[PDB]
């Protein structure tokens, strides 16, 4: 039973909206409903937090921060400099003003946010050498977020994360495919992709880059001009954290808070081939997957580059190996669930049969009891104890 009183926030990946985005089709449920009001309505304070699909780690963190506290998004000046964007974004009311007096929550995050939701912890905890120097050797000001000694999470829940990356990226066409990935997306909520709708729909929120969708252009058209666009050529990109050394780098610096629980939960829709070695999609796959991506996934191996039988094992979008935590250039710490929820390590959970879109509802399954997977993960989240006394 409950022993904290945290609420939730929910964290998406490369895809992403706000609620109120594409017609009220949630992220957070898909075609089986709304995860964030199930919990609500079980007793389970819940929020949804909606940051740049496409961005870099650092600049979603940036925003999550900042929707988390309020205020106007501050990507850093060291940062801003370095990669050529805007300083300041979008700003915020502020989802959850408690936590500057003291409040922590729990974060559960699907695909790529549980690459952001890690380094949100980093930043809060240790802030960045890097922002501090820069303030003092240019005279700038700076964000709270860089300072370090904020303790906003108590923990950290994972789905279908990337932390050493998808071998996906490689794809010789991965640009086309990427988006038409996105396409697919759309579709799955009833959009089309190449009609102008005049409402907003899907904002990609680049405000640090300028860009954004434009009057007579359809989301065909904008994800062209997106494609040559700096969001999908520099190195400060989703597309860049995504790949396997973007990966390493990033788990360099982002290390596991010895104050914070980490929960891993890692997804597979895929079986072997005897002959072959392979990894082939399941039944039931997103459509797109099946077609595009889990065949590749399933077979590309590069020795150079550490890719090898383990990492064929997919769900449709990331290789599982990739899951169950950080392990490529880090030094964190990953223990096997054994009915003991331990601090500062990756619990990892266990493989679940389903694929990247089912674990969240965006692609129906229907052996699948959604609600009752994530109301069980809200009653683990809810047992956690801050205080842990060490014993027998
Ligand atoms: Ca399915
Ligand atoms: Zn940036």
């Amino acid at each position: 039973s409950r022993a904290n009183d945290a609420p939730i926030v929910l964290l998406h990946g490369f895809t992403g909206w706000g609620r109120e985005e594409m017609f009220g089709f949630k992220y957070w449920g898909g075609v089986r409903g709304d995860i964030e009001q199930w919990l609500n309505d079980n007793g389970y304070r819940t929020y949804t937090l909606a940051v740049g699909p496409l961005s870099s780690n650092w600049d979603r963190a940036c925003e999550a921060y900042a929707q988390l506290v309020g205020g106007t998004v501050d990507y850093g000046a060291a940062h801003a400099a370095k990669h050529g964007h805007a300083r300041f974004g979008r700003t915020y009311p502020g989802l959850l003003p408690e936590l500057k007096r003291g409040g922590r929550i729990h974060i559960i995050a699907h695909s790529q946010g549980g690459q952001t939701a890690r380094m949100l912890v980093s930043l809060l905890e240790n802030g960045s050498q890097e922002e501090r120097e820069y303030a003092k050797a240019h005279n700038v000001s700076l964000s709270p977020l860089f300072e370090g000694g904020h303790h906003f999470v108590l923990s950290v829940t994972t789905i279908a994360t990337p932390h050493d990356g998808t071998t996906l990226v490689n794809m010789v066409d991965f640009t086309d495919r990427f988006f038409d990935f996105q396409k697919f997306v759309l579709k799955a909520a009833a959009v089309a992709s190449n009609v102008p709708y005049t409402s907003q729909v899907y904002d990609f929120k680049l405000d640090q880059w300028g860009l954004r969708r434009q009057p007579g252009e359809s989301f065909d058209q904008y994800f062209e001009r997106l494609k040559r666009s700096p969001v999908w050529t520099s190195t400060d990109t989703a597309r860049y954290d995504l790949s396997v050394p973007g990966a390493e780098k990033l788990n360099q610096w982002v290390k596991a808070s010895p104050n914070t629980y980490y929960l891993s939960f890692a997804t597979e829709r895929t079986y072997r081939g005897a002959l072959t070695g392979n990894y082939y999609p399941e039944l039931g796959m997103n459509a797109f997957s099946a077609v595009v991506c889990a065949p590749f996934l399933g077979s590309y191996r590069n020795a150079t580059l550490g890719i090898d039988d383990r990492w064929l094992e997919n769900d449709g979008i990331v290789n599982a190996f990739s899951m169950n935590g950080p392990k490529r250039g880090s030094t964190d710490r990953i223990v096997p669930y054994d009915g003991t929820i331990k601090k500062g390590v990756w619990n990892d959970m266990g493989t679940y049969n389903v694929d990247h879109l089912e674990v969240i509802g965006v692609d129906p399954n229907p052996l699948f009891d959604i609600r009752a997977f994530y109301l069980r993960l809200a009653e683990q989240l809810a047992s956690l104890q801050p205080h842990h006394h060490h014993h027998h």
